[PDB]
């Protein structure tokens, strides 16, 4: 059961922008997923801090990084607090609609494209490098959901029916076939190295066979 809703129109703006604008420094997306997931990791963090029960469901707080040449694919895995249908449903739990405000109007005024993270749309960034992104994601307190979308206008929610992850978010990135830098390991070192330096969390890079 498949059930396929429009974006709101500021939101498909803001992919749109990100998918069309010539702007070379496409690495941030990594950034940016990196620091969205060291969020979600805060607030489990933070809930079980008073019940120690939020974490029955995965004590390991960690963030690991996938690629796969085979399938062309990079995922970002967290044990985060992770997403309801209706946070899923609900731009992925952001305020995206007065974020896009913000950040179109900081663009017109100086801002590039790599402050997108300031505005709290980071995740939207993952169209610089991905045709399609899709979302599985576990909340406490919901069933386990996969959301996806190759931008266009409109955006897929279903039940999840692959492996069970706990609890968590996992960002699946379909790459460009001109992206596949992203899946190279030195690549992807130097983007962490870079980037996210002093995350709080252990990143794990997956190698392949
Ligand atoms: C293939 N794959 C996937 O799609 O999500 C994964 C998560 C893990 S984890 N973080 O549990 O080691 C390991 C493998 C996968």
């Amino acid at each position: 059961e498949v059930e396929t809703f429009a974006f709101q129109a500021e939101i498909a703006q803001l992919m749109s922008l990100i998918i069309n604008t010539f702007y070379s420094n496409k690495e941030i997306f990594l950034r940016e997923l990196i620091s969205n997931s060291s969020d979600a990791l805060d607030k489990i963090r933070y809930e079980s801090l008073t019940d120690p029960s939020k974490l029955d469901s995965g004590k390991e707080l960690h963030i690991n990084l996938i690629p796969n040449k085979q399938d062309r694919t990079l995922t970002i895995v967290d044990t985060g607090i992770g997403m309801t249908k209706a946070d899923l449903i609900n731009n992925l739990g952001t305020i995206a609609k007065s974020g896009t405000k913000a950040f179109m109007e900081a663009l017109q005024a100086g801002a590039d494209i790599s402050m997108i993270g300031q505005f709290g749309v980071g995740f939207y960034s993952a169209y610089l490098v991905a045709e399609k992104v899709t979302v599985i994601t576990k909340h406490n307190d919901d069933e386990q959901y996969a959301w996806e979308s190759s931008a266009g206008g409109s955006f897929t929610v279903r039940t999840d029916t692959g492996e069970p992850m706990g609890r968590g978010t996992k960002v699946i990135l379909h790459l460009k076939e001109d992206q596949t830098e992203y899946l190279e390991e030195r690549r992807i070192k130097e983007i962490v190295k870079k980037h996210s330096q002093f995350i709080g969390y252990p990143i794990t890079l997956f190698v392949e066979k």
